[PDB]
Protein backbone atom coordinates (compact mmCIF):
# COMPACT_ATOMS: atom_id res chain seq x y z
CA UNK A 1 0.00 0.00 0.00
CA UNK A 2 3.21 2.27 -0.22
CA UNK A 3 3.42 4.32 -3.11
CA UNK A 4 5.32 3.69 -6.04
CA UNK A 5 7.76 5.34 -7.85
CA UNK A 6 5.26 6.09 -10.01
CA UNK A 7 2.31 6.91 -8.20
CA UNK A 8 4.41 9.28 -5.65
CA UNK A 9 5.53 10.99 -9.02
CA UNK A 10 1.90 11.11 -10.09
CA UNK A 11 0.47 12.36 -6.91
CA UNK A 12 2.81 15.07 -6.13
CA UNK A 13 2.37 15.61 -10.04
CA UNK A 14 -1.53 16.29 -9.10
CA UNK A 15 -1.12 18.18 -6.18
CA UNK A 16 0.72 20.68 -7.74
CA UNK A 17 -1.89 21.10 -10.90
CA UNK A 18 -4.83 21.09 -8.84
CA UNK A 19 -3.22 24.42 -6.58
CA UNK A 20 -2.35 25.73 -10.19
CA UNK A 21 -5.88 25.92 -10.99
CA UNK A 22 -7.06 27.08 -7.83
CA UNK A 23 -4.04 29.86 -8.00
CA UNK A 24 -5.26 30.98 -11.26
CA UNK A 25 -9.19 31.78 -9.91
CA UNK A 26 -8.04 33.95 -7.15
CA UNK A 27 -5.67 35.67 -10.14
CA UNK A 28 -8.74 35.91 -11.94
CA UNK A 29 -10.89 37.22 -8.65
CA UNK A 30 -8.16 40.09 -7.81
CA UNK A 31 -8.31 41.46 -11.58
CA UNK A 32 -11.70 41.47 -12.40
CA UNK A 33 -15.12 41.51 -10.12
CA UNK A 34 -14.31 39.66 -6.59
CA UNK A 35 -16.39 36.47 -5.78
CA UNK A 36 -15.13 36.35 -1.82
CA UNK A 37 -16.71 33.11 -1.64
CA UNK A 38 -14.67 31.44 -4.71
CA UNK A 39 -11.86 32.97 -3.49
CA UNK A 40 -12.58 31.40 0.18
CA UNK A 41 -12.80 27.85 -1.82
CA UNK A 42 -9.95 28.57 -4.16
CA UNK A 43 -7.62 29.49 -1.10
CA UNK A 44 -8.40 26.99 1.07
CA UNK A 45 -7.33 24.53 -1.57
CA UNK A 46 -4.04 26.07 -1.51
CA UNK A 47 -3.74 25.95 2.10
CA UNK A 48 -4.85 22.38 2.32
CA UNK A 49 -2.45 20.75 -0.39
CA UNK A 50 0.18 23.18 0.74
CA UNK A 51 0.51 21.65 4.31
CA UNK A 52 -0.53 18.20 3.17
CA UNK A 53 2.90 16.91 3.42
CA UNK A 54 4.00 16.45 -0.27
CA UNK A 55 7.77 15.76 1.13
CA UNK A 56 6.44 12.02 1.22
CA UNK A 57 6.10 11.76 -2.63
CA UNK A 58 10.17 12.55 -3.27
CA UNK A 59 11.26 8.90 -2.05
CA UNK A 60 14.09 7.16 -3.44
CA UNK A 61 13.55 6.09 -7.18
CA UNK A 62 11.15 9.59 -8.08
CA UNK A 63 14.50 11.33 -10.06
CA UNK A 64 14.07 9.84 -13.15
CA UNK A 65 11.34 9.55 -15.80
CA UNK A 66 9.36 5.96 -14.87
CA UNK A 67 8.22 5.09 -18.33
CA UNK A 68 6.04 7.21 -19.89
CA UNK A 69 5.37 9.12 -16.34
CA UNK A 70 8.18 12.01 -16.87
CA UNK A 71 9.04 14.30 -13.98
CA UNK A 72 10.13 18.14 -13.92
CA UNK A 73 12.03 17.19 -10.57
CA UNK A 74 15.76 18.36 -11.31
CA UNK A 75 18.79 16.84 -9.93
CA UNK A 76 19.40 19.55 -7.43
CA UNK A 77 16.29 19.17 -5.93
CA UNK A 78 17.22 15.71 -4.77
CA UNK A 79 20.82 17.12 -4.15
CA UNK A 80 19.39 19.68 -1.54
CA UNK A 81 15.84 18.22 -0.09
CA UNK A 82 16.83 20.15 3.41
CA UNK A 83 16.53 23.64 1.06
CA UNK A 84 13.55 22.05 -0.79
CA UNK A 85 11.86 21.68 2.95
CA UNK A 86 12.47 24.52 3.77
CA UNK A 87 11.07 26.49 0.54
CA UNK A 88 7.99 24.00 1.17
CA UNK A 89 7.15 25.10 4.71
CA UNK A 90 7.46 29.00 3.24
CA UNK A 91 4.46 27.63 1.05
CA UNK A 92 2.37 26.38 3.67
CA UNK A 93 2.65 29.22 5.80
CA UNK A 94 2.00 31.79 3.23
CA UNK A 95 -1.13 29.74 1.63
CA UNK A 96 -2.65 29.64 5.57
CA UNK A 97 -2.21 33.32 5.29
CA UNK A 98 -3.45 33.16 2.33
CA UNK A 99 -6.82 31.16 3.20
CA UNK A 100 -7.18 33.55 6.49
CA UNK A 101 -7.13 36.79 4.49
CA UNK A 102 -9.94 35.42 2.07
CA UNK A 103 -11.62 34.27 5.05
CA UNK A 104 -12.18 37.83 6.01
CA UNK A 105 -13.73 38.81 2.19
CA UNK A 106 -11.33 41.54 1.74
CA UNK A 107 -9.50 41.54 -1.97
CA UNK A 108 -6.54 43.91 -0.45
CA UNK A 109 -5.77 41.45 2.32
CA UNK A 110 -6.09 38.92 -0.38
CA UNK A 111 -3.54 40.72 -2.81
CA UNK A 112 -1.03 40.66 -0.64
CA UNK A 113 -1.38 37.29 0.80
CA UNK A 114 -1.51 35.60 -3.05
CA UNK A 115 1.53 37.60 -4.14
CA UNK A 116 3.65 36.41 -0.98
CA UNK A 117 2.39 32.62 -2.21
CA UNK A 118 2.69 33.15 -6.06
CA UNK A 119 6.59 34.09 -4.60
CA UNK A 120 6.98 30.75 -2.77
CA UNK A 121 5.91 28.82 -5.39
CA UNK A 122 8.29 30.36 -7.95
CA UNK A 123 11.21 30.48 -5.56
CA UNK A 124 10.94 27.10 -5.71
CA UNK A 125 10.06 26.15 -9.40
CA UNK A 126 13.39 28.29 -9.98
CA UNK A 127 15.79 26.36 -8.35
CA UNK A 128 14.30 22.60 -8.75
CA UNK A 129 11.89 22.58 -11.52
CA UNK A 130 12.47 22.29 -15.04
CA UNK A 131 10.70 24.31 -17.67
CA UNK B 1 -10.88 29.81 -19.51
CA UNK B 2 -9.51 25.85 -19.64
CA UNK B 3 -9.41 24.20 -22.56
CA UNK B 4 -11.16 20.59 -22.79
CA UNK B 5 -7.82 18.63 -22.47
CA UNK B 6 -6.90 20.82 -18.84
CA UNK B 7 -10.35 20.42 -17.25
CA UNK B 8 -10.08 16.46 -17.87
CA UNK B 9 -6.63 16.84 -16.80
CA UNK B 10 -7.28 19.41 -13.54
CA UNK B 11 -10.38 17.35 -12.54
CA UNK B 12 -8.22 13.83 -12.55
CA UNK B 13 -5.66 15.78 -10.45
CA UNK B 14 -8.49 17.02 -7.89
CA UNK B 15 -9.52 13.24 -7.41
CA UNK B 16 -6.60 11.58 -7.46
CA UNK B 17 -4.94 14.05 -4.89
CA UNK B 18 -8.11 13.42 -2.75
CA UNK B 19 -7.54 9.79 -3.00
CA UNK B 20 -4.42 10.25 -1.49
CA UNK B 21 -5.63 11.85 1.25
CA UNK B 22 -8.30 9.22 1.63
CA UNK B 23 -5.56 6.73 2.14
CA UNK B 24 -4.00 8.20 5.29
CA UNK B 25 -6.94 9.27 7.23
CA UNK B 26 -7.70 5.47 6.53
CA UNK B 27 -3.79 4.68 7.71
CA UNK B 28 -5.23 6.52 10.55
CA UNK B 29 -8.01 4.80 11.26
CA UNK B 30 -6.30 1.21 10.96
CA UNK B 31 -2.88 1.98 12.63
CA UNK B 32 -1.83 4.61 15.39
CA UNK B 33 -4.14 7.50 15.05
CA UNK B 34 -2.39 10.82 14.71
CA UNK B 35 -5.45 13.52 15.16
CA UNK B 36 -2.85 16.39 13.31
CA UNK B 37 -2.29 13.96 10.19
CA UNK B 38 -6.10 13.48 10.05
CA UNK B 39 -6.87 17.21 10.20
CA UNK B 40 -4.04 17.56 7.61
CA UNK B 41 -5.35 15.04 5.00
CA UNK B 42 -8.93 15.98 5.62
CA UNK B 43 -8.81 19.42 5.19
CA UNK B 44 -8.02 18.65 1.83
CA UNK B 45 -10.40 16.07 0.72
CA UNK B 46 -12.60 19.10 2.07
CA UNK B 47 -11.13 21.68 0.19
CA UNK B 48 -10.82 19.49 -3.36
CA UNK B 49 -15.18 18.51 -2.59
CA UNK B 50 -15.97 22.01 -2.32
CA UNK B 51 -13.20 23.58 -5.20
CA UNK B 52 -15.98 23.84 -7.71
CA UNK B 53 -15.05 20.94 -9.64
CA UNK B 54 -18.37 21.15 -11.77
CA UNK B 55 -16.37 23.79 -13.63
CA UNK B 56 -14.22 21.18 -15.00
CA UNK B 57 -17.40 18.88 -16.81
CA UNK B 58 -17.48 21.38 -19.66
CA UNK B 59 -18.24 20.85 -23.46
CA UNK B 60 -15.62 18.88 -25.50
CA UNK B 61 -14.38 16.83 -21.77
CA UNK B 62 -16.58 13.92 -22.59
CA UNK B 63 -14.60 12.90 -25.27
CA UNK B 64 -10.22 11.57 -25.14
CA UNK B 65 -8.56 14.98 -26.50
CA UNK B 66 -5.10 13.34 -28.33
CA UNK B 67 -3.17 11.52 -25.69
CA UNK B 68 -5.66 12.87 -22.77
CA UNK B 69 -8.08 10.03 -21.99
CA UNK B 70 -10.87 10.63 -19.46
CA UNK B 71 -12.62 7.44 -18.05
CA UNK B 72 -15.33 10.14 -17.61
CA UNK B 73 -18.78 7.81 -18.79
CA UNK B 74 -20.54 9.08 -21.33
CA UNK B 75 -23.91 9.05 -18.88
CA UNK B 76 -22.66 11.66 -17.04
CA UNK B 77 -22.71 14.57 -19.25
CA UNK B 78 -26.42 13.76 -20.41
CA UNK B 79 -27.31 14.01 -16.38
CA UNK B 80 -25.09 17.07 -14.87
CA UNK B 81 -27.67 17.97 -12.65
CA UNK B 82 -27.24 14.65 -10.76
CA UNK B 83 -23.61 14.50 -10.84
CA UNK B 84 -23.87 17.57 -9.16
CA UNK B 85 -25.84 16.70 -6.46
CA UNK B 86 -23.35 13.89 -6.25
CA UNK B 87 -20.41 16.25 -5.89
CA UNK B 88 -22.47 18.01 -3.40
CA UNK B 89 -23.22 15.21 -1.03
CA UNK B 90 -19.57 14.93 -1.30
CA UNK B 91 -18.77 18.42 -0.20
CA UNK B 92 -21.22 18.13 2.85
CA UNK B 93 -19.70 14.80 3.86
CA UNK B 94 -16.11 15.95 3.36
CA UNK B 95 -17.08 19.72 5.35
CA UNK B 96 -18.06 17.19 7.90
CA UNK B 97 -15.05 15.18 8.23
CA UNK B 98 -13.04 18.18 8.07
CA UNK B 99 -15.12 19.86 10.67
CA UNK B 100 -14.70 17.05 13.42
CA UNK B 101 -11.03 16.23 12.21
CA UNK B 102 -10.25 19.98 13.09
CA UNK B 103 -12.09 19.78 16.88
CA UNK B 104 -9.87 16.93 17.51
CA UNK B 105 -13.89 14.67 16.94
CA UNK B 106 -12.56 10.90 16.45
CA UNK B 107 -15.61 9.07 16.69
CA UNK B 108 -17.11 11.55 14.14
CA UNK B 109 -13.99 11.43 11.78
CA UNK B 110 -13.98 7.69 11.52
CA UNK B 111 -18.44 7.74 11.01
CA UNK B 112 -17.91 10.89 8.33
CA UNK B 113 -14.72 8.89 6.61
CA UNK B 114 -17.15 6.12 5.82
CA UNK B 115 -19.72 8.58 4.46
CA UNK B 116 -17.03 10.42 2.54
CA UNK B 117 -16.17 7.18 0.80
CA UNK B 118 -19.61 6.29 0.39
CA UNK B 119 -19.98 9.17 -1.77
CA UNK B 120 -17.10 8.90 -3.79
CA UNK B 121 -18.30 5.49 -4.86
CA UNK B 122 -22.23 6.31 -5.34
CA UNK B 123 -21.01 8.79 -8.60
CA UNK B 124 -18.50 6.24 -9.76
CA UNK B 125 -21.24 3.22 -9.66
CA UNK B 126 -22.99 6.01 -12.07
CA UNK B 127 -20.66 8.21 -13.78
CA UNK B 128 -16.80 6.52 -14.03
CA UNK B 129 -15.94 4.18 -16.75
CA UNK B 130 -14.56 1.77 -14.08
C1 LIG C 1 9.18 23.46 -2.53
C2 LIG C 1 9.11 23.19 -4.00
C3 LIG C 1 7.83 23.60 -4.69
C4 LIG C 1 6.87 24.54 -4.28
C5 LIG C 1 6.77 25.42 -3.09
C6 LIG C 1 5.89 24.53 -5.36
N1 LIG C 1 6.25 23.68 -6.38
FE1 LIG C 1 5.31 23.43 -8.17
N2 LIG C 1 6.62 21.99 -8.65
C7 LIG C 1 7.70 21.57 -7.95
C8 LIG C 1 8.39 20.47 -8.55
C9 LIG C 1 9.67 19.84 -8.06
C10 LIG C 1 7.64 20.11 -9.65
C11 LIG C 1 7.82 18.98 -10.61
C12 LIG C 1 7.05 17.73 -10.09
C13 LIG C 1 7.30 16.50 -10.95
O1 LIG C 1 7.19 16.64 -12.20
O2 LIG C 1 7.63 15.45 -10.38
C14 LIG C 1 6.52 21.06 -9.66
C15 LIG C 1 5.60 21.11 -10.72
C16 LIG C 1 4.52 22.06 -10.82
C17 LIG C 1 3.65 22.16 -11.93
C18 LIG C 1 3.75 21.37 -13.20
C19 LIG C 1 2.57 20.61 -13.56
C20 LIG C 1 2.33 19.64 -12.46
O3 LIG C 1 1.11 19.47 -12.13
O4 LIG C 1 3.22 18.95 -11.93
C21 LIG C 1 2.75 23.22 -11.65
C22 LIG C 1 1.58 23.70 -12.43
C23 LIG C 1 3.15 23.68 -10.35
N3 LIG C 1 4.26 23.04 -9.92
C24 LIG C 1 2.47 24.71 -9.63
C25 LIG C 1 2.79 25.14 -8.32
C26 LIG C 1 2.05 26.21 -7.67
C27 LIG C 1 0.88 26.93 -8.18
C28 LIG C 1 2.69 26.33 -6.44
C29 LIG C 1 2.43 27.30 -5.30
C30 LIG C 1 1.02 27.56 -4.94
C31 LIG C 1 3.79 25.40 -6.42
N4 LIG C 1 3.83 24.73 -7.60
C32 LIG C 1 4.72 25.32 -5.40
C33 LIG C 1 8.12 22.14 -6.74
C34 LIG C 1 7.41 23.12 -6.00
C1 LIG D 1 -19.73 13.56 -8.49
C2 LIG D 1 -18.83 12.54 -9.17
C3 LIG D 1 -17.59 12.09 -8.45
C4 LIG D 1 -17.32 12.10 -7.10
C5 LIG D 1 -18.11 12.57 -5.90
C6 LIG D 1 -15.98 11.52 -7.00
N1 LIG D 1 -15.55 11.07 -8.18
FE1 LIG D 1 -13.76 10.12 -8.53
N2 LIG D 1 -14.11 10.28 -10.56
C7 LIG D 1 -15.22 10.75 -11.17
C8 LIG D 1 -15.11 10.74 -12.60
C9 LIG D 1 -16.15 11.12 -13.55
C10 LIG D 1 -13.77 10.34 -12.87
C11 LIG D 1 -13.12 10.25 -14.17
C12 LIG D 1 -12.44 11.62 -14.48
C13 LIG D 1 -11.90 11.62 -15.84
O1 LIG D 1 -11.14 10.70 -16.22
O2 LIG D 1 -12.14 12.61 -16.61
C14 LIG D 1 -13.19 10.09 -11.58
C15 LIG D 1 -11.87 9.63 -11.36
C16 LIG D 1 -11.26 9.31 -10.14
C17 LIG D 1 -9.91 8.83 -10.00
C18 LIG D 1 -8.92 8.67 -11.14
C19 LIG D 1 -8.31 10.08 -11.46
C20 LIG D 1 -7.18 9.92 -12.42
O3 LIG D 1 -6.03 9.88 -11.97
O4 LIG D 1 -7.46 9.86 -13.61
C21 LIG D 1 -9.74 8.60 -8.65
C22 LIG D 1 -8.50 8.10 -7.90
C23 LIG D 1 -10.96 9.02 -8.01
N3 LIG D 1 -11.86 9.38 -8.94
C24 LIG D 1 -11.14 9.03 -6.63
C25 LIG D 1 -12.18 9.69 -5.92
C26 LIG D 1 -12.28 9.80 -4.52
C27 LIG D 1 -11.29 9.27 -3.51
C28 LIG D 1 -13.50 10.52 -4.27
C29 LIG D 1 -14.11 10.86 -3.02
C30 LIG D 1 -13.29 11.36 -1.92
C31 LIG D 1 -14.06 10.75 -5.55
N4 LIG D 1 -13.30 10.20 -6.52
C32 LIG D 1 -15.32 11.36 -5.76
C33 LIG D 1 -16.37 11.25 -10.48
C34 LIG D 1 -16.46 11.46 -9.10
CL1 LIG E 1 -35.39 19.45 -11.90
Amino acid sequence: ADLSPEEQIETRQAGYAFMAWNMGKIKANLEGEYNADQVRAAANVVAAIANSGMGALYGPGTDKNVGAVKTRAKPELFQNLEDVGKLARDLGTAANALAAAAATGEANAVKSAFADVGAACKACHQKYRAD
